[PDB]
């Protein structure tokens, strides 16, 4: 098939957070049908970043979700054309980060092109002060909306001192195939655990791992 048991990826990211410009690149690999993946990330312009790398972590890969129980897989079905994602992330203490991503497949390698714009982060808040300690595991709900899918989650960012900062994610997923080799699923959920494995040099080198598994809701139904 086009999405093999093992797949590699390359990513290019550019953006600005509170008017601080940066670029990142990454390379990695994963098992798309197991829902696991690793990325080795470099900040290649604008490093060291004057803000928590964690706010970028969820912008570095939907092809690597284990879609269990035969859930129609909008992402894997989109190849060879690929798909795009876009998102607004709203932090409860003010910051808003928008992201646009193109996912393509080129000579057997997944290629990600991501652009990020973050504004209104409080200068003495935990993001700008680099007082974060990674993400809690989380659940995204995905549902069909306008010949595509949308997604929603509320995620918890760990803070120095043991607290959490919550943000809300609203995503839209659009296939580059025009619904002709694409079966779109019903409402479903993706459970994820994204972990930072290594970092060096003021977060200008970061290794990240994610496991992501899609599921219907299991619970018994009276109807």
């Amino acid at each position: 098939e086009l999405i093999k048991e093992n797949m590699h990826m390359k990513l290019y990211m550019e953006g600005t957070v509170n008017n601080h410009h940066f670029k990142c690149t990454s390379e990695g690999e994963g098992k798309p049908y197991e829902g696991t993946q690793t990325m080795r990330i470099k900040v290649v312009e604008g490093g060291p970043l004057p803000f928590a790398f964690d706010i970028l972590a969820t912008s570095f890969s939907y092809t690597f979700i284990n879609h269990t129980q035969g859930i129609p897989d909008f992402f894997k079905q989109s190849f060879p054309e690929g798909f795009t994602w876009e998102r607004v992330t709203t932090y409860e203490d003010g910051g808003v980060l928008t992201a646009t991503q193109d996912t393509s497949l080129q000579d057997g390698c997944l290629i990600y092109n991501v652009k990020i714009r973050g504004v209104n982060f409080t200068s003495n808040g935990p993001v700008m002060q680099k007082k974060t300690l990674g993400w809690e595991a989380g659940t995204e709900m995905l549902y069909p909306a306008d010949g595509g899918l949308e997604g929603r989650s509320d995620d918890a960012l760990k803070l120095v001192g043991g607290g959490h900062l919550i943000c809300n994610l609203k995503s839209t997923y659009r296939s580059k195939k025009p619904a002709k080799n694409l079966k779109v699923p019903g409402v479903y959920y993706v459970d994820r655990r994204l972990e930072r494995i290594k970092e060096a040099d003021k977060e200008t080198y970061v290794e990240q791992h994610e496991v992501a598994v899609a599921r219907y809701c299991d619970l018994p139904s009276k109807l």
